[PDB]
């Protein structure tokens, strides 16, 4: 659920997902439409597809556990779909991470409207 991803994105960035993450480009938010703003709004456009790939399971509601182990994020064993949804959740704190380098603060509190567009995963 969005307690363990936002956990993940501190752990990760050293920011707190909301509100960090949470107004971001055109994916980082519920949103999800249009081109990606740049590497951190395509994390997020990423996330949304692995979870759009979860048809079986709640992704932004479904609890899980995770641990860290040798300074990485290791999904535990539990329900298909936990084991999933944290894989999900796993690889884009990391991709946010790995893209703090092009991070823009004017891309916060960003409104919809400027996003149209279908992009297909
Ligand atoms: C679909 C989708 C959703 C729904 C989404 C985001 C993105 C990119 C998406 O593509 C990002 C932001 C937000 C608005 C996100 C995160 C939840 C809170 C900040 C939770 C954090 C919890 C903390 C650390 C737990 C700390 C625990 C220790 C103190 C033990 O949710």
């Amino acid at each position: 659920s969005l307690l363990e991803f936002g956990k993940m994105i501190l752990e990760e960035t050293g920011k707190l997902a909301i509100p960090s993450y949470s107004s971001y480009g055109c994916y980082c938010g519920w949103g999800g439409k249009g081109t990606p703003k740049d590497a951190t709004d395509r994390c997020c456009f990423v996330h949304d597809c692995c979870y759009g790939n979860l048809p079986d399971c709640n992704p932004k509601s479904d609890r899980y556990k995770y641990k860290r182990v040798n300074g990485a994020i290791v999904c535990e064993k539990g329900t298909s779909c936990e084991n999933r949804i944290c894989e999900c959740d796993k690889a884009a704190a990391i991709c946010f991470r790995q893209n703090l380098n092009t991070y823009s603060k004017k891309y916060m509190l960003y409104p919809d409207f400027l996003c149209k567009g279908e992009l297909k995963c």
